[PDB]
């Protein structure tokens, strides 16, 4: 499958610079949600959910399509919660009805990385909806129970290497698990709602143990209230991936640079931008313009 970026007819940066404001002013308004994390977390993991149904090899799934508006796609079991970004971002697309679905999911993400203190994340438009057809089908999105040989081989679809992989996953740092929602339950770390490389010193400070949650899952916990999915675990259990860890969570500045690219780059896989597209947007915070 090929899919063409098709900029929104006329649009231009300021356009995408209101949305964006719209977003971060809703953020900043609607602060309660979650025991007063707020949205920037959920809209992350509605990004990264959108866009990580991408398989390389037939180009199925991704960000282009915005088809999590579809039943199928947003009952899936793994994407439990995601209600809550989709939500959040109902009257931002009722005010710029002209966004594409898979812009404004990916620009979610974007708006709230950024707000929250994290890299700038430059971001291109012109995904474009596709029919209900064209929707995934549930079992794309990584499994929490598996060891590192599982999550490198996972991410190979998503065209992925160790550093990428390492990078993407210090998101962590952001919101927590809900039992509910995944069947486990606590943060990865401290500051819920601000964006820094926390995730990794927490990997490698913590004393971690192995523990059943009340759902029967394990999960890796520490006495500072602090949780490690397996998946995260993995991280300093395999040697390739331990080496990064140790990098980032000395050296915020790269994990911020690395994060910036490989999150762009997972936003974007499977779109074609043509040699005549806009160049990437870089959205100024709420807190850059004095709003
Ligand atoms: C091996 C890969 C990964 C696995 C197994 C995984 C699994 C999970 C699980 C089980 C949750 C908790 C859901 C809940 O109960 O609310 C979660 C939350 C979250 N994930 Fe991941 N994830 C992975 C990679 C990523 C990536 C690549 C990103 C983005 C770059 C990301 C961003 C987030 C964020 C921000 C949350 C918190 C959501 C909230 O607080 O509502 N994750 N993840
Ligand atoms: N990315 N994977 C997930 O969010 C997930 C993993 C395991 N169970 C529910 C959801």
């Amino acid at each position: 499958l090929v899919h063409v970026a098709s900029v929104e007819k006329g649009r231009s940066y300021e356009d995408f610079q209101k949305v964006y404001n719209a977003i971060a002013l809703k953020l900043r308004e609607d602060d309660e949600y979650d025991n007063a994390i707020g949205y920037g977390p959920v809209l992350v993991r509605l990004a990264w959910h959108t866009s990580g149904t991408w398989d390389k090899h037939d180009n199925t799934g991704g960000s282009y399509g915005g088809t999590y508006r579809f039943k199928k796609e947003f009952n899936d079991p793994s994407n439990a919660g995601l209600q809550n970004g989709f939500k959040f971002l109902e009257p931002i697309h009722k005010e710029f009805p002209w966004i594409s679905s898979g812009d404004l999911f990916s620009l979610g993400g974007v708006t709230a990385v950024q707000e929250m203190q994290g890299p700038k994340i430059p971001w291109r438009c012109g995904r474009v909806d596709t029919p209900e057809d064209t929707t995934p089908d549930n079992g794309r999105l990584p499994d929490a129970d598996k060891d590192a040989d599982y999550v490198r081989t996972f991410f190979q679809r998503l065209n992925m290497n160790d550093r990428e992989v390492v990078a993407l996953m210090g998101a962590h740092a952001l919101g927590k698990t809900h039992l509910k929602r995944s069947g486990y339950e606590g943060p990865w770390g401290a500051a819920n709602n601000v964006f820094t490389n926390e995730f990794y010193l927490n990997l490698l400070n913590e004393n971690w143990k192995l523990e059943k949650n009340d759902a029967n899952n394990e999960q890796w916990d520490s006495k500072s209230g602090y949780m490690m999915l397996p998946t995260d675990y993995s991280l300093i259990q395999d040697p390739k991936y331990l080496s990064i860890v140790k990098e980032y969570a000395n050296d915020q500045d790269k994990f911020f640079k690395d994060f910036s690219k490989a999150f762009e780059k997972l936003l974007e896989n499977g779109i074609t931008f043509p040699k005549d597209a806009p160049s990437p947007f870089i959205f100024k915070t709420l807190e850059e313009q004095g709003l």
